[PDB]
């Protein structure tokens, strides 16, 4: 047997680890009924436990095309499992460091996905508080997914906002980190960087940085607005979404609004579930809208993704 | 880029495999030798109370050199980053092997268990106890050999003062030696041959009670040789548990091999392989005498990195050459 893995292994076929981290691990798996690939964050529950519990609560309320999806939560004797969206494309961090620097046009394709995700987070009354390129992953279609909501509220020093260091705690800090991200994408180096943490802090607080020769005046202007030391003088989310730089080859503002619904349900997905549970229709729809994040939330959301990639609405 | 400036002179960085907590493991390639490595990236200002678990592990690994222990090559430290350059183990956990199949035969378990015994007898000979033996902590290299990993809960039982999975934990360790490691090897032995733990429950309080009472199922498929080794290793009193010396040449261990476990290291601290020192002398452009004197330091810098990977490359049947 194994009593920690009995409930899990009714629903998932467990694959390669590709995980390690003292308390937390990540294992590849396959959802048995849909055939669909997932990633499982297996926890050794025993410590840092109600910061796993805040992440789960945030993710249960956040549903978005640029936020990596939670399907299922399972809890045993010495485990918490989190069944999550499959992101084989790697970190955004892995792209920056392996190559030199993206073009303005290349950075815009990527940055508009970061803005869409973060504007949705803030609309839900949350702040991520750990925005960095390690925390943005690519799916199998090369689209960005915001991960790790472990520091979220209703991080890395180089990305940290002056007021966050200098003793005030909320979503103005996220705009700053997006400005650090913007700079690294286009330059290939951080705007504030030092050999000692005490000299890094001093540079952030002062707020002076290099303006490379290759940067356009449009790029220089967005950077100055986002990298304001006073969080009151930093660009608002509303003005970011439709900024001239943001729309500079796209003749339209960032679509930050979710295409992943909580309150409207796919009929092909409800009929194909009514076949398995042998319910009527009203019974199946009423059960799904509970969003308990059990096997039913898992099967439905992995059915919704199955039709999206062309394949039929079919359970095995 | 300033955290990765020194690292990226020596290593080409590839796919991320761990992320868990403060620690991310990244695959990489050592530029000069061409040899594949794994890099443990510690966030220094995230760590906190679990930062002593890092410095003690490094110090233990600097002193442990064996064929059944995952080798440390290089330690690098920046503004907020500790790096640990480690041996490449693409075969997966021993955990992954166990859960995938039914339950390994007595003969299958012996091939594997003799590699665990070699590894742990060497640890104890160096005055350490691992304290976190479990199948998640044993990896396969590209040649299907087990390597012992994660020395974070490391001991020195009769040295100066500074736990693990509950199911593997020795009775005396719950209530508060290297006698505990022999118990955990006995839990490992049981799971390999049975496919289930000898003590298992839904609640931790009911697991502890089962460990302390020390009673367990003896499956019908288990040989009387297997039943005998198990009761010797799974003694509640750590004084009545089988010693390492008696384990090394136990009748169960020696079945089909007809020689005891060779636990002694084939990886030396003193003898400096000839071809490696001559290959390094031509690259650095100095004599064999002060190349040898510089290697002799074991600082765990780029020179330990290149030398120990050169020694690895030779053993693999490959040319002793840097680019
Ligand atoms: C909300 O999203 C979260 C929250 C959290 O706490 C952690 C994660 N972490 C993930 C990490 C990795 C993956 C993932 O799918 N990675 C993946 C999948 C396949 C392959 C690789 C990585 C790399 N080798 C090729 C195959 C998914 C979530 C998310
Ligand atoms: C003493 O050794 C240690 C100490 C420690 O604190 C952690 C580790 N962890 C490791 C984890 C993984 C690997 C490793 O090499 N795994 C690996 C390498 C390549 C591939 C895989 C895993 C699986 N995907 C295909 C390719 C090595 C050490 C060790």
């Amino acid at each position: 047997h194994m009593k920690d893995y009995d409930e899990l292994l009714k629903y998932y076929e467990l694959h390669e680890t590709i995980g390690t981290g003292g308390f937390a691990k990540v294992k590849l798996a396959c959802h048995i009924l849909t055939g669909e690939m997932v990633a499982i964050k297996i926890m050794d529950k025993n410590s840092d436990l109600p910061r796993i519990k805040t992440e789960i609560e945030a993710l249960k309320n956040l549903r978005h095309q640029h936020i990596c999806q939670l399907y299922h939560v399972l809890e045993t004797a010495n485990k918490i499992f989190m069944v999550l969206e499959y992101c084989p494309g790697g970190e955004l961090f892995d792209y920056i460091i392996s190559q030199d620097r993206l073009s303005e046009e290349e950075t815009r394709v990527v940055f508009r996905q970061i803005v869409s995700a973060v504007a949705y987070v803030h609309s839900q009354g949350y702040a991520h508080r750990d925005l960095k390129p390690e925390n943005l992953l690519f799916d199998e279609y090369h689209k960005l997914k915001l991960i790790d909501f472990g520091l979220c509220a209703k991080g890395a020093l180089a990305y940290a906002a002056p007021e966050l260091i200098q003793g005030k705690s909320g979503s103005e800090a996220d705009v700053w980190s997006m400005g650090i991200l913007l700079y690294v994408l286009m330059c290939g180096f951080l705007p504030f960087d030092d050999d000692t943490a005490a000299a890094l802090v001093a540079k952030i607080m002062r707020g002076k940085y290099d303006v490379p020769k290759w940067l356009s005046p449009s790029s220089i202007l967005l950077l100055q607005q986002m990298l304001q030391v006073d969080p009151k003088k930093r660009i608002s989310m509303k003005n970011l979404l439709n900024h001239p730089w943001i729309m500079q080859d796209y003749n339209y503002p960032v679509e930050w609004q979710s295409k992943n619904p909580f309150i409207h349900l796919d009929d092909d997905c409800v009929t194909e579930l009514s076949v398995h549970h042998r319910n009527n229709r009203q019974t199946m729809e009423d059960l799904i809208s509970l969003w308990q994040y059990d096997h039913l939330t898992a099967t439905y959301l992995l059915l919704l993704a199955k039709k999206a990639r062309g394949k039929p609405v079919r359970l095995r």
